[PDB]
């Protein structure tokens, strides 16, 4: 097709745990690259949990390692990444890598230990918070992306006070919020998440101010009569926001732009 990104499964276990070798998924993003891809995204059900069922260990740091020292200008995307198996190894690597781009998708479902623990979870929020936080001490732009279920049985003020204060001091960019589905009734729930999403707006906002007027590189994904469309590092395609930039460009380009304004969690600037 003519879209510059691309979708690789580095495994399809949880079924059984079945990791594709490192040679061959590298072997599929050479494929790529050489059709013209400029943005690789590792998908599985958890991406960090890659060779543990092949190599008896993480070796999600190896697999980067490898796709990063591929020739070319291209971005190198994870998504899926399950907090409570995030290693220092793997943060590391990504944070080192020069074409990993600084996304963590990492869903914590909520912030309360009372909940996280009833969940399954195996982190503690403070566990959680000293994880993220070390990864924005390292790369304050990291972008830092998660989502969060409430209304989960059991979950009473405190729990959803703790929450919100939890959210508060990681100040994610991007953070989703669900109603639990199938012990708390779902009136109270609404105001909940919608609660949750308002405060986040605010924090998403913030988040994207520090951006404008800023350069940062830009993939043409589309034209649209004197606007491109397309998408900075900080976005994944289809589930994130887009970039609207006017200027001269061919779809499956690398652009410099500055971002002048943002709406509703999308971008407005101009190719510089």
């Amino acid at each position: 097709e003519e879209r510059p990104y691309a979708y690789v499964k580095i495994s399809d276990g949880c079924g059984s745990l079945r990791s594709r070798s490192i040679e061959d998924i590298t072997r599929e993003v050479e494929d790529l690259l050489k059709e013209g891809k400029k943005e690789i995204i590792l998908v599985a059900q958890d991406t960090t949990s890659y060779g543990i069922d092949l190599y008896r260990k993480q070796a999600l740091p190896d697999l980067l390692r490898r796709l990063n020292s591929l020739n070319g200008e291209f971005w190198i995307r994870v998504m899926y990444l399950h907090p409570d198996h995030l290693t220092e190894e793997i943060i590391s690597a990504m944070l080192e890598l020069d074409k990993v781009v600084k996304y963590f998708d990492v869903p914590v479902q909520h912030g309360s230990d009372k909940i996280l623990k009833l969940m399954g979870r195996t982190k503690s929020s403070e566990e959680l918070k000293k994880m993220l936080s070390s990864i924005r001490e390292r790369f304050p732009d990291a972008v830092l992306r998660t989502s969060i279920i409430v209304g989960f049985p059991g979950e009473t003020e405190e729990d959803f006070e703790e929450l919100k204060q939890f959210v508060e001091e990681i100040q994610f960019d991007k953070l989703g919020a669900f109603v639990y589905s199938d012990k708390v009734d779902p009136e109270m729930a609404k105001r909940r998440q919608e609660e949750l999403l308002l405060l986040q707006a605010e924090i998403s906002n913030s988040r994207l101010d520090r951006f404008v007027g800023k350069k940062l590189k830009f993939l043409v994904e589309g034209k649209e009569g004197k606007f491109l469309v397309g998408r900075t590092w900080t976005e994944a395609p289809e589930v994130d926001g887009v970039v609207f930039v006017r200027g001269k460009g061919k779809i499956g380009d690398f652009l410099e732009v500055v971002i002048k304004e943002h709406d509703e969690y999308d971008m407005w600037g101009s190719v510089i």
